[PDB]
């Protein structure tokens, strides 16, 4: 399946104008869900708001999120 990738931080401020588009902003990060592929969108959410957003504004598989010492 797509399994958990991880995130996908925002490059591009966008600016979701229907309900079916992740709302997405510069600084933030994009919670990885679904990945239809390496080309296309890719499916995640942000504070809860779900949508899809092209993986040409955003950037994954940058960092980690290692637990607290």
């Amino acid at each position: 399946g797509p399994g958990t990738f991880g995130t996908a931080k925002a490059r591009y401020d966008f600016c979701a104008r229907d309900r079916s588009e992740l709302s997405l902003k510069e600084g933030d990060i994009i919670k990885i869900l679904n990945k239809k592929g390496q080309q296309g969108w890719w499916r995640g959410e942000i504070y809860g708001r779900i949508g899809w957003f092209p993986s040409n504004y955003v950037e994954e598989d940058y960092s980690e999120y290692l637990p607290e010492t």
